[PDB]
């Protein structure tokens, strides 16, 4: 755009002169295999491996890595990869959205750079819309990769516990946006290492990266699990402690636990009818229930630190002491309350593990994507995933007729103009593409030239191979299909035998969507290699986004003019405001997901925490460092609580302390108040330490001297696992509360950063002590494997919108 | 913290544990400088300039670099940094945040990263607050830079339009955080290169980075001034052409221009009494607003194009013809129409440049910022700036006592209490510093113990040096300090003689701050190098901030438990409240301060395009490269405006083009419609542009072969200059119109960015526009110098809030 309002693409410009040169080093050095044995090319590709290691660095090899591509796929399908396409695959080393006008060759073009990054056997993810578009495209671009001698596995839902392992091997994986997001989440259910089906995250290659990173990423991907009709033994609890008070079951105010060891009379109690003398087993599955329980008796009391209405128990803040906006007691504190207050104790469906496609695709080393759209949403991408988007050019030079849109008044009239259209272009002989928006749409035009004596054929999302199927004839003699929404994309329309002369195919829009590109992509189905063709969109004046961009003045100033009677009519001061008016509302989706995101973003730091720390120990050589530290940990919170900030200096409630860490830590009569009598908080913590670990000295040369790991992981896991998928809920539940009670001075957003973090930090506290206790408290039996943490049948969906 | 919640500090840790080492390195070498002259020391300086443009980098420098100025400072000033402060200076470089807790050496600290960048004389400014610690800091700090032989240039706004070139040219510049942002902009006002002051920003350093970069840049900096009393002129414009309706003033509707040229029964009739003969020099004057005027009346119908109530001329959409939110027709038409309609034309004082700093500070290659507080507010930087908050460690361990909160009941009775403290703290000779937060609550605990026999000094800002003269004699032994808001940040309080035993200096704050950290700086006024010291800070239960808060039921709670009848009253569950609930007030500032550079982020993407075009014009060898290409920019808009989308192939208004290109770029009879009968757009515009060109030479060969130059120049200056400064104040307009009446489908900043985007391009086009009309039909008379574009006084100032 010559002027001085030229500074614009100056960004890009730099970038196309570079990437076209590069492309211009490629076809300079196509001689060095052009005339060279298969053998000898199949080598190139370890000698460049060799190369790697060496010290050169994947880019001191692109020109030639893409030199010997190009040239394999002229072997492996006759295809010699053109300049463009060896400049989009420069860009998608780079990291960048490679937007190549639909109708080039991306899934050739791909080929280049996900060779180039393979050649580490770090993996590759080449993602796709669906299972068959992502099938298809490996069968196809991976004899190329084979060729050079590369393993290519392929990843469906369908495959195996043991399959997909293999599968995500392979130096370059093909697979679908949910699979691979799907995998991750399930690869941190794990219980043991081994089952994970993922490696660590390299780079990405997405395939139409509009509808997975944006359109499809608009909601977030959730696995979950309902819970237990178990509403019988949480009640058991409250019939059974509502029969205990008294100092047999010693309170705690400063530290406010309801501990058990020294509470024989209890623990003994505990066991009116059940395995009385087992405790490791299902004594995890009892008192993190029974004590949830006991605290909700003894420690929470009623109108005070939460209120009850008819709904469920509504917390109360100290401070001003209002209604906390949706929020529930962790660890499955909450429905214990409900079983005291007997208020009906709600038991849902929690959710287990979660992450949104935005956060996922930031974890790859290295990401980018192909597709023949991508300035229309253009700073979303920079923004959210800080890739730039790249327009690289055309093969050939386009001599398409992109036709100004026709508005017409009448909208059962515009249809009868359309129909008509397509009633020409065929007996005509020439082909034709009728893009519509909605089902109910599609189906009328159709049954529209039915009675108009025209042969077609819908397209319905049946199976995206019998979609594709439609397509590939979609541009012979013949031709008239209706597509609902693009039900083709990957399958190109190449031009029928003869269409070439009649004229094209000629792309007719029913109406106009939301988003500039959702048509943009349709109208795009012609002029494929400098192919001729014709694009026409047509609009109604009752058109729903009319009525959605509130046109009515100009829906008047038409009929004012009697111009509902001149049937077509053409207008800048309509089309052009048309599109703005599409920009907002392209504006608005971008503030949605980036507000979606920013939610996320809470979880995704505090995921890495557990997940780091979880996978951490799912797979370690030593579990005690780990272990003690945690304990360690919940030791100098135990000490600290009981020495304030210089509350009467050597005389803090010591002699309770000690009562504490014996009947937490140690052993009923164990640590004496002289052993702590005068020391410091410093002192002290490094003290009751030195006897909790000569203490768990005994237990590896008592119990086992490495069955004390797997007895280790165990409780970590358990524990672990058990209070983030409560906390996990927990935040995919306050997120919807706060929405609405909230006239705070503060943002929604805000609050839920500030009270999330802060139940963050009780869990891992939470996760923290139970770990400490048990490492000590709880003597192995028999059975000591790492158990699962939820019932049965757990579901992979994400949500149509909200 | 240990346990599982620290992988929080592990990206700060790896970090940590690299700078502690650096440091190592520089101590480790502290021998090859540590007995070796003056001369070769000072030497070291280009040894080091002579091995960066052989191949090394900054980076490979710097234990070196740093080490020779670790050593000239204990010549200088007798101090040899240390490791924390060497620490400090590495994070520096980095481009880090480092918070070095107040009471260190950052000042000296900064030394080491200024000098290291320094070393190429590329520009280095070191930012401050005001003007005095910035010069005390350059003076002082100096010497060890004037030592190893680098020039030092002070910047104050005091300082003359040749001074300041002189201060910026120094290898390392002092200035405030307004100059160098004020320079920056009175930079691109410059009508002769030479007057630009400042150099290419390359590296800043901010001294208290919290206040500059966050506190201080609330609100944007902007310069401005006022309009012409010449209310006189415009409606002369308007009673002028009142009486020219006639077909001699061609009007147009393709392309809605009222042009004159051919319009010698009007070029005439303008001469009703004004120096007729003369066009170039009060023709832009007059053209430019009388044209304005004229398409007033021809183009611009009323209630059509326009709507006028009691108020201001209201613009209405084409599509929904709603109501624009608070718009004006930029170049100066606007008013032009308040003439036409009657309607009072309301003349303010137009905005001329503006940028906010955020946005400056992002400008310098490399930016950083050094503080004994950022934590607090650490999101802002790492999200806005791009920087994180390193926290560097205590030259020594921190011993002093950071007692808890003191509750009161009574607001004025509280005050009886804090009184009291520092009378006792002062009777037995211990220096005291009581922070308060307004100045009605500073001089009431002044007078409070005048009564009380107690001597004291309040701190007024008279002027830092008066306040840092007092602060200096804050820790002696009569010590009694009354502080308003922190009088003095960079004076550091030095312990008195013997204060060391007394005690230390006890820092009691009067109230509670709105952001932790304004009263984190007051709290750290004390240990200073392990000093001992204690620190106290009252708060009330009638505080501005309690009510601020909403902590009435904590109000209620505690009268409802007779507790106002115990003085003093400590308590977790309302200091850990007044904290959560700062961090909200804090979240809600950054939220404002986002909201503010999201609107200017759309001046900068503008700002820059008119800027590096406007420097480059300022500044060129040849201008006809530029001036050409806006006019073949300006003929593409005009041929292509008569050539539709296929309106009829041959057949447009081609007889009418010629018209239009003869009487605005060539002459009364030059193009004929026989030279573009029949050829393309692209033809046609090549065509057009081949005698505007072959014309364009005669000009140089006419009037003069390099006066030419001073000839463009001009009116792309009066051109550039006259619109943007216009467009900028639209835009400094409508930001606020568009908060009101505004319940459309999208945001108020998207309808910004939209409607704005919209504006710059009707500027640019109409800068080429006039641009290319003037180059031609022109003619130079005698004056021809750049004349400026304001009518004299212009302020430089920043908002205090809104």
């Amino acid at each position: 755009m010559l002027g001085i309002l030229n500074k614009m693409f100056d960004p890009t410009k730099r970038t196309l002169n570079r990437y076209e040169k590069i492309a211009n080093d490629i076809d300079a050095i196509r001689g060095d295999y052009e005339n060279l044995s298969d053998d000898a090319l199949k080598h190139k590709t370890i000698e460049f491996k060799e190369r790697l290691e060496k010290g050169a660095t994947t880019d001191d090899l692109l020109v030639e890595a893409f030199a010997v591509v190009r040239e394999a796929s002229r072997r492996v399908t006759g295809m010699f990869p053109f300049k463009v396409q060896l400049m989009g695959g420069v860009a998608l080393h780079d990291g960048n959205i490679a937007e190549m006008k639909t109708g080039e060759g991306k899934t050739l073009t791909s080929t280049l750079p996900v060779y180039l990054n393979a050649l580490t056997g770090k993996g590759v993810h080449v993602v796709t819309v669906n299972e068959y578009l992502a099938s298809r495209d490996a069968e196809q671009m991976g004899k190329i990769f084979e060729f050079l001698g590369l393993t290519v596995g392929l990843n469906l839902n369908s495959m195996s516990k043991d399959e997909k392992r293999e599968a995500y091997a392979a130096d370059i994986t093909y697979s679908t946006n949910n699979e691979l997001g799907f995998d991750y989440l399930r690869d941190n259910m794990v219980l043991y290492k081994e089952q994970m089906v993922q490696r660590p995250l390299h780079f990405a290659v997405i395939d139409q990266v509009d509808s997975i990173l944006i359109d499809e990423a608009r909601t977030p991907l959730i696995i979950s699990g309902q819970a237990a009709k178990s509403t019988k033994l949480y009640v058991q609890a409250n019939a059974f402690v509502r029969t205990l008070k008294a100092e047999k079951d010693y309170t705690y105010d400063i530290k406010t636990k309801a501990v058990q060891l020294t509470e024989e009379g209890m623990t003994k109690a505990e066991k009116a009818f059940g395995i009385d003398n087992l405790f490791d087993v299902k004594h995890v599955a009892l008192n993190h229930h029974i004590n949830q329980a006991l605290k909700a008796h003894v420690a929470m009391q009623k109108d005070v630190d939460y209120v009850v209405e008819d709904g469920q128990v509504v917390i109360v803040d100290s401070f001003t002491g209002r209604l906390m906006k949706g929020r529930r007691y962790s660890e499955g504190l909450h429905q214990a309350i409900e079983a005291k207050e007997g208020l009906e104790i709600q038991n849902e469906s929690m959710t287990l593990a979660t992450i949104t496609f935005q956060n996922y695709f930031r974890m790859y080393e290295k990401l980018a994507g192909m597709t023949g759209t991508a300035k229309t949403e253009e700073e979303e991408f920079r923004n959210i995933y800080n890739m730039q988007v790249v327009t690289i050019p055309t093969n050939r030079p386009v001599v398409r007729d992109d036709r100004p849109d026709l508005i017409y008044r009448t909208m059962e009239g515009k249809f009868k103009a359309v129909a008509e259209d397509v009633a020409q272009r065929y007996m005509t002989g020439q082909p034709v593409l009728v893009g519509t928006v909605a089902v109910e749409t599609s189906e009328l035009i159709s049954k529209l030239l039915k009675n108009k004596g025209i042969p077609h054929q819908v397209l319905n999302a049946k199976n995206h191979e019998r979609e594709a199927q439609i397509i590939e004839e979609a541009g012979q003699k013949g031709a008239v299909t209706i597509a609902t929404n693009m039900a083709g994309r990957g399958t190109d329309i190449k031009l029928g035998e003869g269409v070439k002369e009649l004229g094209g195919l000629a792309v007719v829009g029913t109406e106009r969507h939301e988003s500039r590109r959702i048509d943009n992509q349709l109208r795009g189905r012609s002029g494929r290699q400098g192919d001729p063709g014709i694009t026409q969109f047509y609009l109604s004046m009752e058109d729903e986004l009319m009525r959605r961009f509130g046109a009515e003045r100009t829906m008047a100033m038409l009929d004012r003019f009697g111009m509902d009677d001149s049937t077509p009519i053409q207008s800048k001061m309509v089309s052009r405001a048309v599109e703005s008016s599409q920009k907002r509302v392209e504006g608005n989706n971008f503030d949605s997901r980036k507000q979606l995101l920013q939610y996320d973003d809470v979880l995704r730091q505090q995921r890495e925490v557990i997940y780091k720390q979880r996978f951490e120990v799912i797979d370690s050589e030593n579990l005690r460092e780990i272990v003690e530290n945690m304990i360690k940990s919940s030791l100098e919170r135990a000490i600290a609580a009981y020495t304030p900030r210089e509350e009467l200096p050597e005389e803090w409630k010591l002699d309770g302390l000690v009562d504490l860490i014996n009947t937490t830590y140690l052993d009923e009569g164990a640590l004496e108040k002289s052993d702590i009598f005068g020391k410091e908080p410093d002192e002290m913590l490094e003290l009751i330490m030195d006897r909790i670990i000569t203490k768990y000295n005994e237990k590896e040369e008592q119990f086992g001297k490495e069955q004390m790991r797997e007895f280790e992981k165990v409780i970590v896991l358990r524990a672990v696992d058990s209070k983030w998928m409560d906390h996990i809920d927990a935040m995919d539940q306050l997120r919807q509360g706060i929405h609405l009670r909230a006239y705070a001075q503060t943002n929604p957003l805000r609050e839920y950063q500030m009270e999330g973090f802060a139940m963050f930090e009780h869990m891992i506290e939470s996760i923290e002590d139970e770990v400490a206790k048990f490492v000590m408290k709880a003597e192995i039996e028999n059975n000591l494997e790492r158990e699962e943490v939820v019932q049965g049948q757990t579901t992979a969906h994400q949500p149509q919108e909200g």
